């Protein structure tokens, strides 16, 4: 058993688990036996949770961020069901209650014995909340759908958890010695070498003399640096680039001076270097895993002595506010000078203090970390800005953590991308984030979920890929059978690349209709069908993709020919008709962060009580250039509608009128006024967006509509400017906003007020997008790179001026619009 678990392990991570074994690594070993001892500890709990409890774990309540309605309930075991009237207003229990008594009456004759499943999905509705609270509820109030339920009893839930289970002395200046290397280039070579903590400099950088290209070079020489032994912090970075001159970058490589085990390090290292693009001290501390082809560095670190990074106890042994809302000298010395009154008055500037204390001098880092020991717990958002590369030390990091562990589960799920980007910034494997996160994915399965996915789609990146491999490793070591359930999708997305790859080739020798069928062919093949047949989708848990519909899969035939995935569902009824969209060829990570940027936005918004009417389907990458983008069905392009094909019901008299058609054949007499709305907010919002992120180039085949009236974006392929792009308001929208009329001010000024409003309350939470794009530097999008690129968002959030100053700029830019509209 336990040798299958371990080859299912290595299929499932992209990784054979004897590689680790390979490395002969101490650091890897005790990663490994640790975090195993963790997570079994974890699953351990899991299997003895109670029912509610284990429903929580499984199933956590989705919920949003007086009025009468229908809902269907039938049991789990009959096909008989009961269509109630219940209230807006009313809780489960209630439901649950009318339930059980229709059922004794019709069988002849407790409802806190049972929750409500949202049939053929893994959803249940169940506590203290209303039901318009519920995510379902409310969409089905906006769609016009029955709700559709089933009462399951608890004993039902503890068969699902049952079936599922498992010195100070050292005052010598510090030196290395430059041994020799063995590279590639065409001139001289030059090895610069810098110490960093974090983004800081320690002291100057120090550089080789030049030496001819030929090498195989050789240098031989003590580099020594303008810095005590003694007053090297515990996460001191050295950082090296080779390059070349008569500028030639060559290659790069970093590490820290103690090793895992608080040690310094000493004496020989062979510096497998990395190929570049001088010095990067945010890149990883780890070597070039290509050991055959990567340039690489022999340096040597002398004996100092055994000695460690002093324990805590020896380390413990050792105009304000007018600022206080970059600063000069005086005013760094001002803050440090009053680190007391930082703390006792002031404990949510840390991070301010953290950036002024010399962390190339002990003394002053030992009163630094004194503080921090007693200082108080920090907010969430606080806590995210702690987590920057900007603030290395261990001791912050654990701090860090501390105070994000009040992080809500939904508000977790809303940071994980960022807080899995981070890793990427960890100088050692075994770290309280990476622990942090295994205990969270281990209480929630679909934290769990969404955890490997993003480990998994990064496993290509040789940088990560022992990092993430051994995260995913003892994920499994905690959930045997989730393990198994993420096989299920990984064997069908592994299905799908190859049926992309034979649309990829079919469709370049034969027509659409031709290789559309031909799919389809291949899609019936047994194994086909099987593979890609009843899954958990990726995009969400939470829904269930039965059995795949062969007759509606299709391709765009164009660009990476991506694939069209229908499914459906019996047990489900519409709710399971859902798609999933598969791309191969295009890296899907800046669209994923563009979409849960505008997912965060539309969650502010509604903690206002502004409902903009978003469409936040899902985007998922799963691998390679790979990943999964949710179907909106009932939709299509606008650039598709204003086509204005005649014999259609949309067919205009002049083209302008063609999108207003298109609603108006949707969503015919009253229908009509609701689906102008929908258009109207979801316009506000997008626009809003994509005015802040910086998304240019919309047109019209990248705008879709649904025929509720909702628009959405696609293909976002440049954000943050990278193509300062002006505020939008097409034509043709205006045109709908305006129910088709030339001039309606009433119409066209609300929707005005819809775009304030949202802007405003986005600059309101700047700060959290600000954090939240900081800690995304660490996933080395191109267009998301430097300062430059947060400098984009703080301009477009305007957050140096008065809420009035920002509303009059951002009344110009939308009145700049208004004009370029014809
Ligand atoms: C209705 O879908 C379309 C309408 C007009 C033009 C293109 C599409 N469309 C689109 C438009 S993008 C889109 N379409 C539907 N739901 C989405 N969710 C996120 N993006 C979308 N995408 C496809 C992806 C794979 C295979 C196909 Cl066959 C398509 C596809 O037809």
């Amino acid at each position: 058993v336990k040798k299958l678990i371990n080859s299912q392990i290595s299929l499932l991570i992209g990784k054979g688990l004897h590689e680790f074994d390979s490395l002969r690594d101490p650091e890897v070993n005790d990663f490994r036996t640790k975090m195993r001892q963790f997570c079994e500890e974890a699953a351990a709990h899991r299997q003895q949770l109670g029912w509610v409890e284990w429903l929580q774990y499984s199933f956590p309540l989705q919920l949003e961020p007086n009025r009468a309605l229908l809902v269907n309930v039938k049991f789990e075991g009959s096909e008989e069901s009961f269509t109630f009237q219940v209230s807006t207003k009313d809780m489960p229990l209630a439901l649950m209650a009318c339930a059980l008594r229709k059922k004794a009456t019709v069988f002849r004759q407790q409802p806190e014995e049972y929750a409500l499943q949202v049939n053929g999905r893994h959803e249940y509705l169940y506590g203290n909340y209303p039901l318009c609270h519920f995510q379902y509820i409310c969409s089905c109030l906006h769609s016009g759908l029955t709700p559709h339920l089933t009462m399951v009893h608890s004993s039902s839930i503890l068969a699902m958890r049952d079936e599922q289970s498992n010195l100070w002395s050292l005052e010598q200046p510090f030196s290395i010695e430059l041994i020799e290397g063995r590279k590639v280039n065409a001139m001289k070579l030059v090895v610069q070498a810098g110490l960093f903590h974090g983004n800081e400099m320690l002291c100057k950088t120090v550089s080789s003399s030049e030496v001819n290209v030929c090498s195989e070079p050789v240098w031989k020489q003590r580099l020594e640096f303008d810095i005590s032994v003694c007053d090297l912090p515990r996460m001191a970075r050295l950082c090296f680039a080779l390059y070349a001159v008569v500028d030639c970058p060559i290659a790069w490589a970093n590490l820290m001076l103690f090793d895992y085990k608080d040690q310094l390090k000493t004496g020989e290292r062979c510096l497998y270097m990395w190929p570049s693009v001088l010095l990067n001290p945010a890149g990883t501390v780890r070597g070039n895993p290509n050991t055959e082809s990567a340039a690489a560095l022999v340096i040597y670190l002398p004996e100092v002595a055994p000695v460690y990074f002093p324990a805590l106890e020896k380390i413990l042994e050792l105009l304000r506010e007018i600022l206080e809302r970059e600063l000069y000298e005086h005013e760094k010395d001002l803050v440090w000078k009053m680190r007391h009154e930082v703390q006792e008055h002031f404990p949510e500037a840390l991070a301010r203090l953290l950036l002024v204390t010399k962390w190339n001098k002990h003394e002053d880092v030992a009163q630094m970390l004194y503080l921090l020991c007693s200082w108080p717990e920090l907010p969430v958002l606080s806590a995210l800005e702690l987590l920057d590369f900007s603030f290395p030390d261990c001791y912050v990091g654990s701090f860090a953590i501390k105070s994000l562990r009040k992080l809500t589960d939904d508000e977790l799920f809303q940071y994980l991308l960022q807080l899995v980007q981070v890793l990427k910034y960890e100088s050692y494997l075994d770290c309280e984030l990476t622990k942090f996160l295994l205990g969270r994915a281990l209480a929630n399965r679909k934290i769990g979920h969404f955890l490997f996915w993003h480990l998994r789609s990064e496993m290509h990146v040789p940088s990560v890929a022992l990092r993430f491999g051994l995260i995913m490793e003892a994920y499994c070591r905690g959930s045997t059978h989730h393990m198994k359930v993420l096989m299920k999708q990984g064997e069908a997305l592994s299905k799908l690349k190859a049926l992309n790859d034979f649309v990829k080739v079919s469709s370049q020798k034969t027509t659409k209709p031709q290789t559309k069928e031909m799919m389809h062919m291949c899609m019936r093949q047994e194994t086909y069908m099987e593979a890609l047949s009843h899954l958990q989708s990726p995009l969400d848990p939470s829904t269930l993709l039965e059995e795949v519909c062969v007759e509606q899969c299709t391709f765009m035939d164009s660009k990476m020919k991506p694939l069209w995935i229908m499914y459906s569902s019996e047990e489900a009824g519409s709710a399971g008709n859902v798609g999933i969209i598969f791309k191969n060829g295009d890296d899907l990570r800046q669209d994923m962060l563009t979409l849960q940027m505008i997912q965060l936005m539309d969650v502010l918004w509604k903690q206002e009580g502004l409902d903009l009417r978003m469409t936040p389907y899902g985007c998922l990458p799963t691998g390679d250039r790979t990943g999964l983008i949710e179907v909106v069905l009932h939709s299509d392009t606008i650039a598709n509608i204003q086509l204005n094909k005649s014999n259609m019901a949309a067919t205009a008299a002049f083209n302008k009128d063609a999108l207003l058609n298109w609603l108006k054949s949707k969503n015919p007499g009253e229908a009509l006024d609701r689906a102008i709305e929908e258009f109207t907010l979801s316009c506000a919002g997008y626009c809003v967006a994509t005015y802040v992120l910086g998304i240019g180039d919309r047109h019209s085949d990248n705008i879709m509509i649904r025929e509720s009236g909702q628009l959405f974006h696609i293909d976002f392929g440049h954000f943050l400017g990278n193509f300062r792009v002006p505020f939008i308001l097409t034509y043709d929208f205006v045109h709908v906003i305006q129910q088709g009329k030339t001039n309606n001010s009433e119409k066209f000024e609300r929707f005005r007020g819809y775009c304030e409003r949202a802007y405003t309350i986005l600059r309101r939470h700047g700060l959290l997008f600000l954090h939240l794009f900081a800690l995304m530097r660490a996933a080395g999008l191109p267009e998301l790179s430097c300062s430059k690129d947060i400098q984009y968002l703080k301009d477009s959030l305007a957050l140096g001026k008065t809420e009035e100053e920002a509303l009059k700029h951002f009344r110009v830019k939308f009145n700049e619009a208004l004009r370029e509209s014809w």
